[PDB]
């Protein structure tokens, strides 16, 4: 079943190959393949920034459910969804959490209500976590996206006639 | 009543036709009609991608409320709203659901809290569902939208003087 599901996609994306003959869609379908270098540059920059920000935030929060899939999720998947308006403030800001003694280690700890956000996080430098969120939003949602728009415009104008 | 409601819209969009005489709005109203080819290319690409992604995700999740309107909703309408920041993670990620035996078929199943998300979904390859969501967001929210922006800029610059 799983294989066939993916197989369906591979069939559907062949419709484009069918419509290259069309006099209106085809000249645009052939330009779409010229944007892959810009897409790859965007992916490289976004991956570097995601690694840096996610590892820094995971180190600052110190969740007590440090399973490997959970670490990968909170390092890559959760910051990735913030580019699309999914910002779980209650899972990163201790001012929005309930302060309680959830661990025997010294310090102050809070309980985030998220299911995969760790059962207990540290309150030490949470202002730095908030500042990192602000900088991440600025760099990713504003700078990288508009830069990719500019690169797409330049490439489209360059490769139209060819 | 229903007809008249739609009728109201058909009247209101005639205000533009009234203001073509104006020396400021008119030259832009006549350029707006030149972007329909770009809009149609965007719609074609988005429709192909929506069909592929929605059918793949519906096949992977295997909801137990497989009514035809529900299938159409979860295949077209729900992925469409994710382009505008409406991402129901709790209805697609089994890590955010409650694991329970909601079906007699062999395997593991989870209960999504959504009202039209199916009463029971499969846990088999949910990582593939999450990866498909990531790829869908990348392709639709980032690539198609910025490509349409580039095409609009090119067309506007080309048809301004004419």
């Amino acid at each position: 079943r799983t294989v066939l599901c993916i197989d369906f996609m591979v069939f559907t994306v062949r419709l484009l190959h069918i419509f290259t003959v069309n006099k209106q869609l085809g000249p645009k379908i052939v330009i779409v393949s010229k944007m892959m270098k810009d897409v790859f540059f965007f992916l490289f920059f976004l991956g570097v920034w995601l690694v840096a920000y996610g590892v820094a935030t995971e180190g600052l929060l110190r969740p007590r459910d440090s399973d490997f899939p959970s670490i990968l999720r909170r390092v890559f998947y959760r910051p990735y969804l913030q580019i699309f308006g999914q910002i779980p403030q209650e899972d990163m800001d201790v001012a929005l959490m309930e302060h309680s003694n959830c661990s025997s280690e010294p310090g102050f700890w809070a309980h985030p209500p998220g299911a995969q956000a760790g059962t207990c996080v540290s309150q030490y430098a949470n202002w730095l976590v908030v500042l990192l969120l602000v900088i991440f939003l600025l760099v990713a949602n504003i700078l990288l996206v508009n830069l990719l728009i500019a690169m797409f415009s330049y490439t489209f104008g360059k490769v139209q006639g060819n």
